[PDB]
DNA sequence: AGTAATCCCCTTGGCGGTTAAAACGCGGGGGACAGCGCGTACGTGCGTTTAAGCGGTGCTAGAGCTTGCTACGACCAATTGAGCGGCCTCGGCACCGGGATTCTCCA
């Protein structure tokens, strides 16, 4: 149905995950644990 | 027939002591609790199919109610012995002591 396929077309119109970001380093890669609470953060202050 | 003194009994309260149980101090250990990483196991969403739910049809078991009477328990009076209150004693269980065996912990 027209309605389903122009949808999909929008959200693919959408989609970051089709786009190559050029200005990434592609090197660099961040600890994947880097989300700490506000609360462990301020338990680095000991 | 009533109300108060008299007398039994059994519960509450106090005093003394004695000692066994509660309170207090202190070192350390190890168990509570916060912190971290992972990974697997539970919540989510989709397509599938399965049968629970509804509207409808058919039957007969058996729940529920009445009738009729006689077998079985309620009630009473006379009989008696099974079961309770009181007294006795001796033997089971506790309590102690002492030597023997076990278990625990640091080496």
């Amino acid at each position: 149905q027209s309605a389903q396929a122009a949808h999909q077309a929008l959200v693919e119109q959408l989609d970051l995950h089709s786009i190559h970001k050029t200005f990434r380093n592609p090197n660099w890669r961040p600890n994947q644990r880097r989300n700490k609470t506000i609360k462990a953060i301020l338990g680095e202050s000991q």
